[PDB]
DNA sequence: GCGTACGC
DNA sequence: GCGTACGC
């Protein structure tokens, strides 16, 4: 749920 | 030598 | 000449 | 519920 990289 | 993790 | 950045 | 960010 994070998006630092994917963002999901 | 980029630094954007590692900075070497 | 090597690896940092987060949870809906 | 998944992966982005650069070259001295
Ligand atoms: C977002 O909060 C989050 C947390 N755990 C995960 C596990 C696997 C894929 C994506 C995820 N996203
Ligand atoms: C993004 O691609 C990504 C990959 N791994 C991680 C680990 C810890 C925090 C954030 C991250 N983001
Ligand atoms: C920095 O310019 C640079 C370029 N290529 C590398 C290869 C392996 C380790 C570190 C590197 N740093
Ligand atoms: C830093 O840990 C890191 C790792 N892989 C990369 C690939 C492309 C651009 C920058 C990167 N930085
Ligand atoms: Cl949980
Ligand atoms: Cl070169």
């Amino acid at each position: 749920x994070a998006x630092v990289x994917a963002x999901v």
